[PDB]
């Protein structure tokens, strides 16, 4: 069970942890990845969580993809967790270093509701360019489920709980 989060709202919590660490210790009912379309999981959370399943989950994507082709910004689909929890729910938050809609994040945060607990990064956060900050306030706004975030770096941990409102 998760252990150490400091509770923001009455249903989002949030840890200084590597969500790769996370999920082997808790073993989730579901663990988010922050997926894009393809499901080419190169790096960020992505990279990590693929590489812990030694690329198991990259394999099964190229399968997913093959078949049903490329997600939405804003989507999601459910695949296996493999190692790391029961299943992975890939969702896409918008990239605004490619130029997308930041306000596809709140529609990326809806695929939360649909699973009653979650192990989750803050989508569109990272590598995919979007403001921190602002991604946690749309996920306490948006997830109504219990949705329990990792956040890689001490820092910006540090600055979200000091800025929560």
């Amino acid at each position: 069970s998760f252990s150490g989060y400091l509770k923001l709202t009455d249903n989002v919590y949030i840890k200084n942890a590597d969500i790769v660490e996370e999920a082997k210790k808790v073993k989730p009912t579901v663990v988010v990845n922050a997926a894009n379309v393809y499901l080419k999981h190169g790096g960020g959370v992505a990279g990590a969580l693929n590489k812990a399943t030694n690329n198991a989950m990259q394999v099964e994507s190229d399968d997913y993809i093959a078949t049903n082709g490329p997600l939405k910004v804003g989507g999601s689909c459910v695949l296996s967790g493999h190692n790391l929890a029961k299943h992975c729910l890939h969702v896409v938050g918008p990239n605004v270093n490619k130029g997308e809609d930041i306000q596809l994040l709140k529609s990326a945060y809806e695929n939360f509701n649909q699973h009653e607990v979650l192990l989750a990064p803050l989508l569109s956060a990272g590598i995919f360019g979007a403001d921190p900050i602002h991604s946690l306030r749309v996920c306490v706004d948006t997830v109504r489920t219990n949705v329990y975030l990792a956040v890689f770096d001490k820092n910006l941990y540090d600055k979200l709980v000091s800025s929560f409102l």
